[PDB]
């Protein structure tokens, strides 16, 4: 609804005169061909609630490899989940016949690896023995499902977002002289994952700083300053937005030279 996930690392570096300097600046999110397989590694899980006071229980997962995993012996195929869940966004859990033994508040968690992306939703489970009593309301915090004894129970969990179910990048380099405020960052460098770069600075730092495009395949665009002197302090800001993820990825480097 705004800036909306934000991954910041922030750092402190103070090297001598004359050092070179290496701001490490990678992440997967930087590697431009994502594989649609390895790079889009989804997992959902159903847990119920524990005793009482610890140790919450799984109950089945499922990744968007395939394939749901059921846990316990007892409900290998009383509990099922939609093979095509990550197709349509449909994670629902069907408990083909309730006991008294699946009551309690489960969860709905969903996860995405790549993106770093967590999702949870809670639906409390009653079991009664009178069946003109099944019912589900109230949302003031949670959905309650009362479920006739032995009936089975459709737990609705639904995300169709476009990250749960299935374009060129840019990394920005910024600095931040000493006493500037963060929004009067000048940038310095916009890297290409097919290789280009646009230089800012003035050429009496543009000399000594430098690159390595053969390691941006790898989501590897760190920064090199060569021949330290006292001009170079300043906040190295490294920036990326991914549009699939809906993420901001930022790395902060508080440079000092001795």
């Amino acid at each position: 609804a705004a800036a909306s996930s934000s991954l910041v690392s922030e750092s402190v570096v103070s090297l001598a005169a004359g050092t070179q300097a290496v701001l490490r600046c990678q992440s997967p999110r930087m590697v431009w061909t994502q594989d649609r397989l390895h790079d889009r590694q989804r997992v959902v899980h159903w847990d119920l609630s524990g005793g009482p006071g610890s140790q919450r229980r799984r109950l089945v997962d499922m990744y968007s490899a395939g394939e749901q995993r059921v846990y316990e012996p007892r409900d290998r195929d009383r509990l099922l989940l939609s093979p095509s869940a990550f197709h349509d966004g449909n994670f629902s859990l069907l408990i083909r016949a309730v006991d008294r033994g699946d009551e309690g508040v489960y969860t709905c968690n969903l996860h995405h690896h790549y993106c770093h992306l967590d999702e949870s939703l809670a639906v409390r489970l009653e079991v009664t023995e009178d069946p003109l009593l099944s019912r589900a309301y109230w949302d003031g915090e949670k959905e309650v499902l009362v479920v006739a004894h032995g009936a089975p129970a459709l737990m609705t969990c639904i995300n169709r977002a476009h990250v749960w179910t299935d374009a060129q990048q840019v990394v920005h380099w910024d600095r931040q002289l000493p006493g500037v405020s963060h929004d009067r960052a000048d940038r310095l460098l916009d890297l290409y994952a097919s290789g280009e770069r646009r230089a800012y600075g003035p050429p009496f730092l543009r000399d000594r700083v430098s690159v390595n495009t053969n390691a941006f395949a790898r989501g590897d665009f760190s920064l090199r300053i060569d021949e330290l002197e006292r001009a170079d302090e300043g906040i190295y800001s490294c920036h990326l937005h991914h549009h699939y993820c809906g993420l901001h990825e930022r790395r902060v480097f508080h440079l000092q030279v001795t």
